């Protein structure tokens, strides 16, 4: 180091500041970006540069070349979680700081494109292995197995004690990350808050907010500008047809989600989603943490601008 500042040309320096930030297709300066917003986040002191260069390009390699579930995904959703972050500065821990970024970037390591729910039909090992949230467990030990990797322990000035908890934090936000998860979770969330109940010095209630960053920064592609939105769920498609493809060779009827068939099907099946996942998700986010108002306000946009595509207003 320590004198070495990661600096991004003006309209990026600007822009990745706010909520809606696309990273761009320039795949090399993806490590950059990350770089740049650790050091903001947490700073030039939270990790050691050659290590965490090291960890990142091992996260990299572990990431498939998949239409959706990427490497471009993983930095996609740090990008949301550091938008929340420096938007929320006091409200988190040193240790938080330091977990979040990387549970995000770790969280989808070596994803197939594929559900938990077809992993589970197809008699996937995984499935054998891990009963619940498969794939989530499975995207934690890759990344308890990357800091292990000579030369990547990106916590290693950390003691004993603060290394276990920071560890703990990554794996619980990493679970969080298991849709299935939730809408639990939310209810929860929104009972505590309405009830007043909710007390961010509950370690339970710390976990149960931060897991709830997770899905949103997860979901954060509902709430960029209407053509990236688009765009996206384009790739997102592609990965669900594919296994509606791989469903349908188990001699199975996938739902019509998955069917390539049903194609015609999408827009309204996105309307869905906005209602049942994504507006309820940001809201209950807004309510426990106003300044991520923002992601709410562009997922609002979104669903109007599906809204639009069915009454062939585009
Ligand atoms: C519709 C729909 N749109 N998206 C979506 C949209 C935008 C982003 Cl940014 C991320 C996701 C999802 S994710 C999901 C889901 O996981 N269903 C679970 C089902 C499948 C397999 C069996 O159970 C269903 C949908
Ligand atoms: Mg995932
Ligand atoms: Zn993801």
């Amino acid at each position: 180091q320590g004198l070495m500042q990661f600096t991004l040309p003006v309209r990026l320096c600007r822009e990745i500041e706010l909520f809606h930030f696309d990273i761009g297709p320039f795949e090399n300066m993806w490590p950059g970006i990350f770089v740049y917003m650790v050091h903001r986040s947490c700073g030039t002191s939270c990790f050691e540069l050659e290590k965490l260069c090291r960890f990142i390009m091992s996260v990299k390699k572990n990431y498939r070349r998949v239409p959706y579930h990427n490497w471009k995904h993983a930095v996609t959703v740090a990008h949301c979680m550091y938008a929340i972050l420096q938007n929320n500065h006091t409200l988190f821990t040193d240790l938080e700081r330091k977990g979040l970024l990387i549970a995000c970037l770790c969280h989808d390591l070596d994803h197939r494109g594929f559900s938990n729910s077809y992993l589970q039909k197809f008699d996937h090992p995984l499935a054998a292995l891990y009963s619940t949230s498969t794939m989530e467990q499975h995207h934690f030990s890759q990344t308890v197995s990357i800091l292990q990797l000579e030369g990547h322990n990106i916590f290693s000035t950390l003691s004993s004690s603060e290394y276990e908890q920071v560890l703990e934090i990554i794996r619980k936000a990493i679970i969080a990350t298991d849709l299935a998860l939730y809408f639990g979770n939310r209810k929860q969330l929104e009972e505590m808050y309405q009830t007043g109940s909710l007390n961010l010095n509950n370690q339970s209630h710390r976990d149960r907010v931060i897991g709830l960053m997770m899905t949103a920064c997860d979901l954060c592609s509902v709430t960029k500008l209407w053509p990236v939105t688009k765009l996206t769920a384009n790739d997102i498609y592609a990965e669900f047809w594919a296994e509606g493809d791989e469903m349908k060779k188990l001699g199975i009827q996938p739902i019509p989600m998955m069917d390539r068939d049903k194609k015609d099907e999408v827009p309204q099946g996105q309307l869905g989603f906005y209602n049942a996942v994504a507006i309820p998700c940001y809201t209950t986010l807004t309510q426990i943490l106003p300044p991520t108002e923002p992601l709410l306000k562009a997922c609002r946009d979104n669903l109007s601008q599906w809204e639009k595509v069915i009454r062939g207003e585009e």
